[PDB]
């Protein structure tokens, strides 16, 4: 059975995340940063687009947005990546403006959001890896550092949603969209430790493919976890 | 055909035309009055028990932008504090609409008329701010127009952002930030303008001098600022 | 002649004073005392359920002038994180102030006889602080006096800013930032003693021995910190 795992994990590490991955992150955050506009979803998307939009690429890139900060890179930065900000434009014009709103509609029906759902987190597993793998190229031997700025392209998108509405000046801590997302960041924390751990090499053994196949595993497995334990109550 | 003319003369004195050191003066003016302002009832003896804490807020007012500009471009938010020429000349009109004698200096500001040029002067030096935002950012990202547009559009709006983090940071929390509704209107010229210039400098497809467009916006920052002092 | 030589040979040995460890188990042990006591009631049910947000929250609490300082200058944030002889250190302070044993290490802190104790060496600690602050600031910039001051001030008594940014973040407002009336005096006292050491490497405007007038500073830090003891 080992054969087709690494064949597995050979696979994902090569597997792309432009654009259905991209298009299923920016789909669900700003599906979400529509929902928490409350009743005044509706006339503020009418006559405050930009600002609008604006609220939306932030949560779509919050995970690089927070980074930068935390490495001392140019937060502006995120929006050099002209196919990044099209395609998130895109997706952006569709939840607040597709016609018969139906973009939203569709994303919203139980089996979709779990692809969406499922989909996502291994474009966190990605998030995390990067985060770690940029961490250790400029600071190699400071393990800690990569492991926070892994946590941090894993769950920082929280902090930056915090901060864009204490500058909206609203406070909104139904912070709590499953209140089981809090899963994310501790499994962040460990699932960096790893990849920080065995980017140092110094003590662990198997091959990448292979473990940060586990990592995507256990994050699927757990967004999925919190879709069926929630269904039940 | 007359018309088509007059369009060069201003654009040369306008670009030769140097913010400093009036225009400054008009802008760290209005800028540290609605610092003492938005102080309140308190601002009196807040003012005179400390004199630094006033001061700060001022300069973070002041410079607003800059300390902006530079966060978003990664650069110290510390830098603007470096030029000693700005930071001496904004002091000194913080030291005068809070501590001038009679406090004169800030009464003369708030005139109808005179409180009208501060602004239209202010109209000139924030599209100037756009000016320069557009360009640092395209000279660093040649190619990379909507950083250049959010630069610029920081540039001259972003003294919003500064004023709430201030505040946050001090515990204190007031939304009525629009003194007027036209400063999200303002947010949105700044964002027309600033993309404007960011096309001129890639160079594609425009016709007119830079010393003319950089009037015919000025005539809209100016326009929906008459807009707005006319009314109310 | 007599004791003309016993002050000389003060400031040689406070120049030889290491900061690590037994100053740091200090200064970490307050700060991160501190924490433990804002978290109120519940401080004592969430460090056991949360352990690492309460981990992190000490660190950003040990280290914020750092944080702070690092942000103000351009440089990553993350920076100190680097340092993990100090993390390592701070780290179990942390553990210790929150999950020692009988909850000693706690306990002992609070006698007014140890708070006391620490309380002097932190402000030792701060004396460093401010100086590095203008020291680093100068390396950078040395002509710009105003930033090596802001970020020696930053660096001396700026762990408020990042406080309360913590804070908000954590939805929480605790305003009452006012333990003693002294950290009024912190950032004041950090604010000229900053200004002095931006003075001397000027050299520009008087000439006094390093060791002598950083002697003094350190001493007048703990002064302020003294006269809050010993007057209240
Ligand atoms: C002067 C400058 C001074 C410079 C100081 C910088 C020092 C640097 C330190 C590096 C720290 C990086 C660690 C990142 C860990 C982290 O993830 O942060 C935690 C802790 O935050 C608190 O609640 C607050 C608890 C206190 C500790 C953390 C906050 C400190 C952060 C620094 C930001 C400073 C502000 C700038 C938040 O994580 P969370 O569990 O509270 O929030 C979740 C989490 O983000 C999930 O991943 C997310 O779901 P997904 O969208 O599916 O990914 C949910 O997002 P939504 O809001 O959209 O539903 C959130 O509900
Ligand atoms: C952790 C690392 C994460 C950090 C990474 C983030 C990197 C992001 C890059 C994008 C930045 C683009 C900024 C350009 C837009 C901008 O400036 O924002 C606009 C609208 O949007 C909002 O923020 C209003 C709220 C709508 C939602 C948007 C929130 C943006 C938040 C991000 C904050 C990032 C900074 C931290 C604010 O403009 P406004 O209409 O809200 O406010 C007015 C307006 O600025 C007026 O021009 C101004 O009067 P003037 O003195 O005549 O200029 C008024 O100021 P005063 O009360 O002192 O007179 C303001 O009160
Ligand atoms: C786009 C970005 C926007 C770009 C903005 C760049 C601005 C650049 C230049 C500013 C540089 C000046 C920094 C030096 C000021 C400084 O040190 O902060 C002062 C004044 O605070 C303000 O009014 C703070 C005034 C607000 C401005 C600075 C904040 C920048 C950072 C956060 C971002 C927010 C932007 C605003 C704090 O004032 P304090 O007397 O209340 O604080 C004390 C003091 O720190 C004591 O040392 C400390 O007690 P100890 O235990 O003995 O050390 C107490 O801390 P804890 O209770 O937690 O132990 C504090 O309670
Ligand atoms: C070397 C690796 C170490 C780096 C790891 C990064 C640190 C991890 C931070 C995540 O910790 C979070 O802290 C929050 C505090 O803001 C908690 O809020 C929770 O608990 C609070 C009370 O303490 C409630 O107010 C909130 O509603 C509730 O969500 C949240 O659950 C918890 O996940
Ligand atoms: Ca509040």
């Amino acid at each position: 059975d080992q054969e087709i795992l690494l064949d597995a994990g050979a696979q994902l590490h090569r597997l792309k995340m432009y654009p259905y991955f991209d298009v299923a992150h920016y789909l669900l955050m700003i599906i979400e940063v529509r929902d928490d506009l409350g009743s005044a979803a509706s006339i503020f998307s009418r006559k405050h687009p930009l600002s609008c939009w604006l609220s939306s690429m932030l949560m779509c890139f919050a995970d690089a947005f927070l980074a930068n900060f935390l490495l001392g890179e140019p937060v502006i930065a995120p929006f050099k990546r002209h196919d990044d900000i099209i395609l998130a434009t895109i997706i952006w014009y569709l939840v607040f403006y597709a016609p018969f709103d139906g973009i939203y509609k569709i994303a919203k029906i139980t089996p979709v959001k779990c692809v969406l759902a499922v989909m996502k987190e291994v474009k966190r597993a990605y998030k995390v890896s990067h985060g770690v793998s940029h961490a250790a190229k400029l600071y190699p031997n400071s393990y800690i550092v990569q492991v926070l700025v892994g946590t941090a392209k894993g769950a920082g998108s929280g902090i930056v949603r915090t901060l864009e509405q204490l500058v909206r000046g609203v406070w909104l801590p139904t912070h709590n969209e499953l209140l089981r997302p809090s899963f994310a960041t501790k499994a962040c924390v460990v699932a960096a430790s790893v990849l920080a751990l065995e980017k140092s090499g110094t003590y662990l053994t198997a091959p990448h493919d292979l473990v940060y196949l586990v990592i995507v595993g256990f994050f699927v497995y757990f967004k999925l976890s919190a879709v069926i334990l929630h269904v039940t109550d």
